[PDB]
């Protein structure tokens, strides 16, 4: 279903990801800035 309305939303425009896991979106975001 529509599970894009998440509080842990990735703020990458071309990506447009949204998470429920803080430990997942953290690494997802770390790899975004290539760190
Ligand atoms: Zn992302």
């Amino acid at each position: 279903g529509s599970t894009g309305i998440k509080p842990f939303q990735c703020t990458w425009p071309d990506c447009d990801r949204s998470f429920s896991r803080s430990d997942h979106l953290a690494l997802h975001r770390k790899r975004h800035m290539l760190v």
